[PDB]
């Protein structure tokens, strides 16, 4: 309509799924097999969301501790898909492992039996960390991101509560994948995904032509909080204040340029809201309280991540080939 808008495309795996069997991305056509519950004794309920309840369980057959989740047939679509995706991920570094899709004849409803990892909530955890114990998980976390990205998939919801971490042992597993989806070269994607603290700026202007990049802003948000000490860093209010909380960091001007870059009329409102703020040196957040966590690296890596242009951001991999993570000879030396 008068006032066209280019659009975007994945800058990295922009065409992956295509050069692939339809079977693959056609999850609406994915009829997975199921198992009973009976084989599983749901010990203690860890959590649950709007559609899924989540318990700690153990496979009766072989006293093996495991995690299980269930969720009414809200949209056999989501369900259908969530499954295909996960099978399509299994065997992926730091990617939650889907043990087996079973339908607890309990209600005669489907459930997932995920591997079990001993999570310790970032709340307590995100404070004992260290310049090291951070680069370490980020990178780790990343290895996950880049992998699902490499496989044409953008989780669509990055946040602490989806990033378990066994600090004792020392492992990371980006659990969950119920909001994720497939990435095909240009497709208006609901913008109503993610959380009111990570949802990227892009998903504020209701800009659907997003991609893997989204998985990075989030990843961006954590890092900052992890490095500076704010949780969340952009602790927003109205799904709209969440745009200003940012605006004050990336810049009000710098912002428009972005919406100019992609023909975007900023919904009214923000007018009264926004104001005229100017990009803030990330140093404007480094005080005693976090002095030891920061460093030029994180500030560097951080600037190239938390950016408006949902395109000009570091890639899932580039991230890993970035300096800040050098401190990790990534156990693999060859
Ligand atoms: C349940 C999630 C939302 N949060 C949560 C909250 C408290 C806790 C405590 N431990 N814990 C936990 C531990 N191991 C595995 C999973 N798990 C395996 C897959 C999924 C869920 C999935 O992958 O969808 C979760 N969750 C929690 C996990």
């Amino acid at each position: 309509m008068p006032g066209p808008a280019a659009g975007s495309r994945a800058r990295v795996y922009a065409e992956v799924n295509s050069l692939r069997s339809r079977e693959y991305w056609d999850y609406e056509a994915h009829v997975p097999s199921w198992g009973n519950q009976d084989d599983y004794q749901l010990v203690r309920k860890l959590g649950r969301g709007k559609y899924s309840e989540v318990f700690e369980a153990i496979n009766i057959t072989n006293n093996e501790r495991v995690v299980v989740k269930i969720l009414k047939p809200v949209k056999k679509k989501k369900i259908k898909r969530e499954v295909k995706i996960l099978e399509n991920l299994r065997g992926g570094t730091n990617i939650i492992k889907l043990i087996d899709t079973v339908k607890d004849p309990v209600s005669k409803t489907p459930a997932l039996v995920f591997e079990y990892i001993n999570n310790t909530d970032f709340k307590q955890l995100y404070q004992i960390l260290t310049d090291f114990d951070i680069r370490f998980y980020m990178y780790e976390l990343l290895k996950a991101l880049d992998y699902c990205h490499s496989k044409g998939i953008m989780h669509r919801d990055v946040k602490p509560h989806n990033v378990m971490i066994d600090h004792q042992q020392k492992k990371l597993r980006l659990i969950d994948w119920g909001l994720a989806e497939f990435y095909h070269p240009a497709q208006e994607y609901n913008v109503r995904v993610a959380s009111r603290y990570f949802k990227g700026p892009e998903l504020l202007v209701d800009y659907q032509m997003y991609d893997y990049s989204l998985d990075m802003w989030s990843l961006g948000c954590m890092l900052a909080s992890m490095i500076f000490r704010r949780e969340p860093f952009f602790h927003g209010q109205d799904n709209y204040d969440q745009l200003v909380r940012i605006a004050k960091v990336l810049g009000t001007e710098e912002l428009y340029g972005y919406l100019k870059k992609y023909h975007i009329d900023l919904d009214p409102h923000f007018n009264d809201i926004l104001g005229q703020h100017s990009r803030k040196r990330w140093e404007n957040f480094i005080h005693s309280e976090n002095r030891h966590l920061v460093s030029p690296e994180a500030l560097d890596l951080l600037d190239k991540l938390l950016r408006y242009d949902h395109q000009q951001r570091l890639t899932a991999k580039e991230a890993m080939e970035h300096p800040y993570f050098y401190p990790v000879v990534k156990e693999q030396s060859q």
